[PDB]
């Protein structure tokens, strides 16, 4: 069981949370948190993130946005992210989380996610509308594979 969990963007402030919380609706057990590669270390979910999760009755409340280190790779033993440029860094920046780097569209062939930095509400809802069944297969995973 990978109870341990980093998921990771690149402004941290949007995905990353999303992913969190997600996982957590799914699995309260689930050890999850949130950074990013070039994050904005210190500030909270993004407004417009906030908004798209309670719209769907879920709360981003209390992220603080951090910036991924090595440290921080090596104190997960799953890193999650939600595209294979992300994976590239981090296996860059962790060789020895190389294997244990993966995606959230994993389960989807493989397919990346846009991430919604600025953008209108309704890309903030269709990465959400992504990260979400993403973050039910991952839980599908995380529930079953027990050995």
């Amino acid at each position: 069981m990978f109870n341990n969990i980093l998921v990771v963007c690149v402004g941290n402030i949007c995905r990353s949370p999303t992913a969190e919380r997600l996982l957590q609706r799914y699995h309260p057990e689930l050890k999850v948190e949130s950074a990013g590669l070039g994050a904005l270390v210190g500030k909270g979910a993004d407004p417009t993130a906030i908004s798209v999760a309670a719209e769907h009755q879920l709360s981003l409340e209390g992220h603080c946005a951090r910036q991924i280190s090595r440290r921080l790779c090596r104190n997960y033993d799953l890193i999650l992210t939600m595209e294979k440029r992300h994976i590239e860094r981090l296996c860059e920046m962790a060789p020895e989380m190389r294997g244990k780097v993966m995606l959230f569209g994993h389960w989807d062939n493989e397919c990346e996610i846009p991430d919604p930095y600025r953008k209108s509400r309704e890309t903030f809802a269709a990465v959400y509308t992504l990260l979400e069944r993403s973050a039910r297969q991952w839980a599908q995973a995380l529930n079953a594979e027990q050995v």
